[PDB]
């Protein structure tokens, strides 16, 4: 019925090379069962869309991690957005879609531009540069951390942060208990940054506690759904445009078509997401016994979705794993599907346009130039370091 298999998504080995094991995983079965972890896994698609899709079945407020919140305390309180299932979720879900309008896109786009812009120049004045810790890494931190309203002082704790977050989704293996014991000076300094004092006014936080007397939130919401923008809200960018800068320079032919036509950029980025996906993974919980591809899941199991699996499963694309900044993109789930779908996701299509943009109009080459360095994450997919060499337009 449902196959058995010993693949540790989390381990280090799949993480250095994941494809084959999610064929594996997709060719097994459309449900597979976990033994090293005591989950079932939907690697296809279809289910993955399909989960995705029906909260009430697969719910949220018991985890999107492996922990259970009905068997373990959380490590840190719940999300009142990931964590949360309607209609607890839906006005603080609201409240953040506001926060980060399409108005609020309007009045960032200019400043994210001319930083994006003035990135590339200054490391086209470098030629050989490190794509990650100097453009994927750099770029979000010269603009977010601003758009957010933090002050100058303690930002180096972001990255750490997150890195924590989504580690902690994972099982308790190595990378999560190195995670969590280092966290206590990261988890006070973001803690801090999310109470109302500490936020610039027109920031992404200010507008959060500017939502308090709506009926949507209460002003003792607004700290913690700051804190999803602070644990969300860097780090998957980083990886994003990391993911899009490495793509351009393992495929050579996409960076000219995209140098021919800039107006591509913001495919590219989309693309980039989907082959990819800097968030591999989520789970769900199901709140009752349920009936999916064929298998019997019974309540109260974890259910492992692979998005970055669905993002390359032959039977919903052609030539998954080739780089196309123009396929249709439409429907790839590394945002996401559904209710929970990324929130952010203007920011973070903004911030990847601009940062392609930029690229398109001002480089001709991207071409590597050192060995390549993987960083290992439970959630996240990306690298540690990627040196390469640009060359002016
Ligand atoms: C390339 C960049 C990003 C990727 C790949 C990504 C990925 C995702 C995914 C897959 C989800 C679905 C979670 C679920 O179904 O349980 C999600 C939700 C979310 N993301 Fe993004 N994200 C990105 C950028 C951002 C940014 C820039 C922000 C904030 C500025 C952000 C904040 C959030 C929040 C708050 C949620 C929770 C939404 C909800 O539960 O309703 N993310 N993200
Ligand atoms: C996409 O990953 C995340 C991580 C954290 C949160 C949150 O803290 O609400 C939301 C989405
Ligand atoms: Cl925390």
């Amino acid at each position: 019925t449902i196959p058995h298999l010993a693949i540790d998504p989390f381990s280090l080995d799949f993480f250095d090379d994941p494809y084959p094991d999610q064929q594996t995983l997709r060719d097994a079965g459309p449900v597979v069962y976990l033994d090293k972890w005591n989950v079932y896994g939907v690697a296809r698609y279809a289910e993955v869309h399909a989960v995705l899709n029906d909260p009430t079945t697969f719910c949220s407020s018991r985890g999107v991690g492996l922990s259970d919140f009905k068997k373990e305390k959380p490590w840190r309180p719940p999300s009142l957005i990931l964590e949360a299932d309607p209609p607890a979720h839906t006005r603080p879900r609201a409240v953040l879609s506001k926060v980060l309008s399409p108005a609020t896109m309007k009045t960032i786009r200019d400043g994210f531009a001319a930083a994006a812009d003035a990135k590339v120049d200054e490391l086209l004045q470098r030629g050989c540069i490190d794509a990650i810790a100097d453009l994927a890494e750099a770029y979000p931190l010269s603009v977010f951390p601003d758009a957010m309203g933090l002050k100058q002082e303690g930002r180096e704790h972001l990255l750490p942060y997150a890195g924590l977050v989504f580690n902690a989704f994972g099982p308790p293996n190595e990378l999560r208990q190195t995670a969590i014991e280092r966290s206590a000076p990261h988890q006070a300094y973001v803690n801090e940054q999310c109470q109302r004092p500490n936020l610039a006014p027109g920031g992404f936080g200010a507008c959060i506690h500017a939502f308090t007397d709506t009926g949507e939130i209460t002003p003792d919401e607004a700290p913690l759904l700051v804190r999803s923008l602070l644990s969300a809200g860097l780090n998957t960018t980083v990886n994003g445009i990391g993911a899009a800068v490495y793509c351009l320079a393992r495929f050579p032919g996409e960076l000219q078509r995209l140098r021919s036509d800039p107006t591509l950029a913001r495919n590219a980025f989309e693309e980039a997401v989907r082959f990819e996906s800097p968030v591999q993974t989520f789970f769900r919980t199901t709140t009752r016994e349920v009936e999916l591809g064929g298998a019997v899941i019974g309540e109260g199991e974890k259910v492992l979705m692979f998005l970055g699996s669905a993002n390359r499963d032959p039977r919903r694309w052609s030539d998954p794993d080739l780089y196309d900044i123009t396929r249709k993109t439409s429907g790839h789930v590394g945002f996401g599907s559904g209710v929970h779908m990324c929130v952010g996701q203007l920011v973070a299509r903004l911030e990847g346009e601009v940062m392609l943009s930029a690229l398109a109009r001002k480089v001709a080459a991207i071409d590597i130039d050192g060995p390549v360095k993987r960083r290992f994450n439970n959630t996240l997919r990306g690298l540690e370091s990627l040196p390469v060499k640009l060359t002016p337009a």
